[PDB]
RNA sequence: GGCCAGGUAGCUCAGUUGGUAGAGCACUGGACUGAAAAUCCAGGUGUCGGCGGUUCGAUUCCGCCCCUGGCCAC
């Protein structure tokens, strides 16, 4: 039930400065499991607390000391919120209370989903070392295994079954074979649990760049296929396609770690920048986009248009999850353009490619141009095409490249503005522009 | 504090490259019928939540706020 300055954090002495003398603070869950496994702390800190005391005042007066944001929701549970820069802090602080505060303690650590997370310590004993382990966390930590306290926690918050999924992945840790038995019974539990939250957790989970075998088990368990029920719809075309769209995405992922080759340097420039709900970027979108490049093989086959009804049904995915619009209009159009550079390549193969098609590319969409062309090389690549045929491939996109880094520098007066933004590349030239529309 | 979605005629709802905001229902009137229902025809001066910015022109593009709701430990 118990065992016994690695703890320690720049911030532990404000909370310490705050809390009562007559209450008690203990440090709870990841945090504490980042610091056993010994991985570095990194730009995003999170430290979870369990207090005796008022958890909203602790944490209003935390955030007055820290000069950081401050908010309470629904037991109600409050959270401070520091963000520059280079690093984003997160303090959550938590109600505890119970006739004794061991047995309470105890209790609390009982009812979380791992064993991992369900370690705690006293905040008096990290500056300053007994720690409070009922499920034998550390040991499992030694084991390098995940395994949930029981199913039963698991059963009462249903989204919990993802966090394992991904954290297993994000700490290196294998998951026990209770948890695959679980999810083998009922994968459809996942449903259960808010959608919002299970968005958050997949793309925690496409954060990361071993995520394609994440996405493999999820699949093959029936969770993915539960939660998006348009991938299922691959397993009736006999290619087999939903191993192609695996492969896309691994293949996508280690040609995403490769990135700096294939792009060019204006592309690889604010690659990754685009920031979507607040915390996550356009490469989770980009491999969401691999997953999804074809959605609509099943839809309409003989596949011409699958393309558009492709980006119709990501749409409506979007839609579903409460993802970004921005977000899930980013996906769509980048399946909607997916199989663009294929056929800019298949036209650069005849060299019947023309600065027309060139101008036309970059002026239809400028903006998912980095991506569609990892997506094209990743689809190049799960395709098993030749030699000769993906190199000729990336001597396309180099040509692309080449031409806009440097060769592209009440109708009527949208149709005069159009002419003269094409004849440009003078007013008597409008003039007659004019005398010309007039017939 | 972060993110996400709505705010439009009385109600409830379309408007993905911008180009005078229309359609269905509801409402009124007429034809028709002993009568009524049905059927057929006609009728929109709506600060597109507020203020600004890009544009010749914004319901749509961009920035700052307002109101309603949804999520935010492990
Ligand atoms: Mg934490």
């Amino acid at each position: 039930x118990x065992x016994x300055l690695n703890f320690y954090l720049s911030y532990f002495d404000d909370v310490a400065k705050v809390l009562p003398r007559e209450h008690y603070c203990f440090i709870v869950g990841g945090w504490v499991r980042d610091r056993i496994l010994g991985e570095p702390v990194g730009y995003n800190i999170d430290v979870d607390f369990l207090t005796t005391a008022d958890p909203v005042e602790l944490a209003k007066n935390f955030a007055k000391r820290i000069g950081g944001h401050f908010f309470v929701f629904e037991p109600t549970i409050a959270s401070v919120v520091l963000h520059l820069p280079p690093y984003r802090y997160r303090f959550d602080f938590s109600p505890l209370k119970g006739k004794d505060l061991e047995k309470a303690l105890i209790e609390d650590l009982k009812e979380r989903d791992f064993t991992a997370n369900a370690i705690a310590v006293n905040l008096d004993d990290v500056l300053s070392t007994i720690v409070y382990d009922p499920t034998g966390g550390i040991k499992d930590l030694e084991q390098g295994l995940l395994r949930p306290v029981s199913i039963e926690n698991l059963k009462r918050d249903p989204v919990r079954v993802l966090r394992g999924f991904r954290i297993a992945i994000e700490k290196n840790l294998q998951l026990t074979e209770d948890f695959y038995e679980f999810v083998k019974e009922d994968p459809r539990i996942v449903l259960k649990s808010a959608v919002e939250r299970i968005t958050h957790e997949l793309f925690k989970i496409m954060k990361e760049k071993t995520a394609h075998k994440v996405i493999r088990e999820l699949y093959e368990y029936g969770v993915l296929e539960a939660i998006i029920p348009e991938i299922g719809r691959l397993r009736e075309v006999k290619d087999p396609l939903d191993e192609h769209t695996l492969k896309t995405l691994e293949y996508l992922e280690q040609v995403i770690e490769d990135r700096a080759k294939y792009l060019s340097a204006e592309l690889l420039e604010n690659f990754g920048k685009k920031r979507v709900l607040g915390e996550f970027t356009d490469v989770e979108l980009l491999k969401w986009g691999a997953l999804f490049h074809d959605i609509g093989k099943p839809q309409t086959f003989a596949f011409y248009e699958h393309d558009k009804v492709g980006a119709q049904i990501v749409r409506e995915i979007g839609e579903r999850l409460r993802w970004g619009d921005e977000a899930t209009e980013f996906v769509a159009k980048l399946v909607r353009h997916h199989l663009r550079p294929f056929f800019l390549r298949e036209a650069f193969k005849k060299g019947e490619l023309k600065r027309r098609g060139m101008a036309n590319f970059w002026r239809e969409c400028g903006d998912i141009a980095p991506h569609l062309f990892l997506l094209s090389i990743a689809d190049a690549m799960a395709s098993g095409d030749e030699e000769e045929d993906i190199k000729a491939l990336m001597e396309t996109i180099a040509e692309l490249e080449s031409f806009n880094r440097n060769e592209m520098k009440x109708x009527x007066x949208x149709x005069x503005x159009x002419x003269x933004x094409x004849x440009x590349x003078x007013x008597x030239x409008x003039x007659x522009x004019x005398x010309x529309x007039x017939x």
